[PDB]
């Protein structure tokens, strides 16, 4: 049971998968701007490119804030790849003007190469989550980002942080659906926290992702969830 | 029989796997460097680390060469990596020197995540060949090698490249030996082109991982295949 794509939007759809300005301007919000090049990497079976994730991330943290729903925020693709590689201090200022422990979520994509992946930071539940569509533990990246939400807690607000009952772990092969496609990798990622972002179970598989696509270009168009 | 690993070998290999200097070089060659902690990738069910495959895949280089043989360049990991994420442009330096027309088969080894598999351009069987050995498909990774060499004739001998008669192809999960665990999947891709590059049917299955990871260390060691 998923929410129908009726002729009129498979219109709307095909349309912007025509050849033509590259540089035309589809949707441009949260200081983000989608092209029909961007939008192309929804097509067939195309790599998705960072724009559209953090477009679509972004879309997940205007949904939450809606009544209700758990509040969230939604870091940028290269966040922890420059967390990672350079460290606390080259992405301390990317949370000026935010307060990263006033919301119930926090989305942390994980660029791994030509890879995709998931973490997820739950307040309530207290816990840091890996998702990976190939079933990889990922370890480390949860450390990598207690060390950071440490090192935000002590420069942001002077205090400590505390980490009782607080779990890290990778959500393993058989827990949740995966990819046959690589090129879905990306798709996983942003379907993985479309469900968890509403508190519901991750209800998918592989075969909805031809699907998933196409309602993708749908919803950056109209900046509309559906 | 597979070569046996005498107990008089067994010992070299214990040695090894002892701890001290994480740093002592164990093996210098091919520009790489083998320590004991890169070694220790190979124990246990560890994932093989770059390091273990790049020398390995030099190691088959390395034998080809050898009479009788085919001719082999192997490219080194994070090769498809670049050239996926970045372009022709940014790895077009790596191949100054070598002449990729000149040899009978390219090695091209896949790191997708914390997954490894393997593709192939043979040129005297005039095609190019994925395997992976949890049974994925990766049209696009072929394609993405269709259009290097294009770029890399182009580029290196100013001709265009002749396509006619080459095909594109990933191997089916019934037509090569399926890994069971995830920590062996870069001894898969090692193993299936220690088979490819002596023209030997892929003849072993998961049951040999074990084995092969302690003649691996074996075989680094002493910079001799078995």
């Amino acid at each position: 049971e998923f929410p129908e794509i009726t002729e009129e939007m498979e219109k709307e759809i095909k349309n912007v998968f025509r050849n033509g300005n590259q540089d035309e301007v589809l949707s441009e919000a949260f200081r983000l701007t989608i092209t029909r090049k961007d939008i192309q990497t929804l097509n067939h079976l195309n790599w998705l490119n960072d724009e559209i994730i953090n477009f679509y991330m972004n879309m997940l943290m205007e949904r939450s804030k809606e009544k209700g729903l758990p509040s969230v925020h939604a870091f940028n693709t290269f966040f922890f790849t420059k967390l990672k590689t350079a460290g606390y201090q080259a992405v301390k200022r990317w949370t000026k003007k935010v307060d990263v422990f006033s919301v119930d979520i926090l989305l942390v994509p994980i660029h791994l190469g030509v890879h995709w992946c998931l973490a997820v930071v739950d307040f309530r539940k207290k816990n840091i989550t890996y998702y990976d569509s190939m079933g990889g533990i990922n370890n480390e990246a949860c450390r990598i980002l207690l060390q950071y939400l440490k090192q935000e807690s002590i420069d942001k607000k002077r205090k400590e942080f505390d980490t009782n009952g607080w779990q890290l772990f990778s959500k393993k092969s058989q827990e949740i659906p995966q990819q046959m496609n690589g090129s879905d990798c990306g798709m996983f990622a942003c379907k993985y926290a479309d469900c968890i972002t509403k508190d519901r179970p991750i209800n998918f598989t592989q075969q909805h992702m031809p699907y998933f696509r196409k309602r993708m270009v749908w919803e950056i168009l109209h900046r509309k969830l559906l």
